[PDB]
């Protein structure tokens, strides 16, 4: 039931990381 | 603050979430 929301939360952090330099 | 620290902390929390998700699955 909250599977799609946790995947999206994970995806949003991935998007935040992609924009940052190492 | 620091960019290198933010990046590492985000990598770590993403991984903790991934493991919590794998455990729920």
């Amino acid at each position: 039931e909250x599977y799609k929301e946790x995947e999206d939360x994970q995806e949003r952090x991935r998007k935040x990381r992609k924009k940052x330099r190492s």
